[PDB]
């Protein structure tokens, strides 16, 4: 299996003991790194970070200490938008012009490949014609990095995507058959499944239906989106299931009403660190819980939620983590994408189950560490 861990550069700017570059991620826990975010400029890619550079060293450095380690770097994100992928996609000079600056820019920096993050073919005003160029760009692109690979003499450069969660997105986005014959990987975003955004309370990634959803609302869990691409093209083993290390906060409308659906207002509440709203970090979870929060297990969704007074959280723990790991294992899908390991209590001292509590436990479950050949 694979643990795919994504990194972000802008966690850096985070207050106090909220800051986080590469040098605080342990190279043993993921199979593969990847940097978030490279950007686009004149259908070419770039950083966005005045010290980008350095931290791209830092970061392909983590190799030193782990011969099987990869990393890819990953360009776009939702913030990105579309209007940059659409432009570049659009002609097949464009594309030629991205895929060269690509090719250039991965090998000067020491990476192993490119994560495409374009949020999302057809959808958020990408026109329709996008569904289909992007799987030329994915198709140029993985054609060319074989080419690559034999002018260089060099094992080639890998190209994944991560792709939507969202059923409307998937039919508007995604050739699914063509696609998964070019990505080396497919991340699927198998969370943001519910959210303030609603109006009422849900699971930011549960692993099942609730029993009263019906169609699209039934959409809305990691079972479903994984099997809605499995079924539509995608080889199970080239699939990874999304894992979020943060959780979505909401303000109940009345107190008294706290289980799933309740009807909520507003964006949800911001964290010191993460200074968003309606986004908690997994170590602004533990603050949150050890104060006096009341803690649910939500049976059939396989996920954890709390509250106190009128805030409410759908998130993730070491429990549902481990069972949606053995989830992705019995269905032979290969491995487990996390957004993102800043977000993990990295350093221990928030939630008392060790430093990168989240983390470990997919490292474990999903074998990525040891082979210790003895009794543990
Ligand atoms: C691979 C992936 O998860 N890509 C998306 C991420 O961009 C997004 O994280 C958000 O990234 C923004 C840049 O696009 C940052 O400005 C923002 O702080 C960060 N976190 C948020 C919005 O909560 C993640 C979050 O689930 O999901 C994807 O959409
Ligand atoms: C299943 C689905 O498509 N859910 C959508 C959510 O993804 C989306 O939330 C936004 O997700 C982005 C992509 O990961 C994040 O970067 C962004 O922070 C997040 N927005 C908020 C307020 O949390 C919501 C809202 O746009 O729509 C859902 O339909
Ligand atoms: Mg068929």
């Amino acid at each position: 299996y694979n643990l795919i861990c994504y990194f972000t550069n802008w966690a850096q700017y985070r207050p106090g003991l909220g800051s986080f570059k590469p040098d605080d991620i342990n190279p043993c826990l993921c199979t593969h790194l990847i940097y978030a975010f490279a950007g686009m400029q004149n259908n070419e890619i770039t950083t966005i970070e005045w010290n980008d550079v350095t931290l791209y060293k830092a970061f392909n450095d983590l190799k030193n200490r782990n011969s099987k380690l990869k990393t890819l770097l990953a360009i776009g994100g939702w913030n990105f938008g579309t209007a940059p992928f659409t432009t570049m996609v659009s002609t097949s000079q464009n594309r030629q012009t991205f895929i060269t600056s690509v090719i250039k820019f991965l090998r000067q920096y020491g990476f192993d490949g490119l994560d495409l993050d374009w949020e999302y073919p057809g959808s958020r005003g990408s026109p329709p014609q996008d569904k289909h160029l992007f799987t030329v760009l994915v198709k140029e692109m993985r054609e060319a990095f074989e080419q690559e690979a034999i002018e260089s003499n060099r094992p080639r450069l890998m190209v994944t995507a991560a792709v939507a969660g969202g059923i409307s997105n998937i039919q508007a986005g995604y050739e699914i058959p063509e696609l998964s014959k070019y990505l080396d990987f497919i991340h699927v975003m198998t969370y943001d499944l519910h959210g303030s955004w609603e109006g009422y309370t849900g699971e930011n990634s549960p692993l099942y239906k609730y029993p009263t959803e019906t169609g699209s609302n039934a959409y809305l869990n990691v079972d479903y989106v994984m099997n809605y691409w499995k079924n539509n093209g995608a080889p199970a083993e080239k699939l990874i299931v999304g894992f979020p290390e943060y959780g979505h906060t909401f303000i109940l409308r009345n107190p008294s009403d706290n289980g799933i659906g309740a009807p909520t207002s507003g964006d949800g509440p911001a964290g010191p660190y993460t200074r968003q709203a309606g986004f908690w970090a997994y170590y602004e979870i533990c603050t949150f819980l050890r104060s006096g929060a009341t803690e649910v297990w939500d049976a059939s969704q396989e996920v954890p939620y709390a509250y106190k007074a009128n805030e409410w959280l759908g998130y993730d723990n070491i429990k549902s983590f481990s069972v949606k790991a053995q989830w992705l294992k019995q269905n032979n899908f290969g491995g487990a994408m996390i957004w993102a390991i800043d977000l993990d209590d990295f350093t221990g001292s928030f939630c008392d189950q060790g430093k990168f509590p989240l983390t470990s436990t997919l490292n474990k479950a999903l074998g990525i560490s040891t082979h210790h050949h003895h009794h543990h």
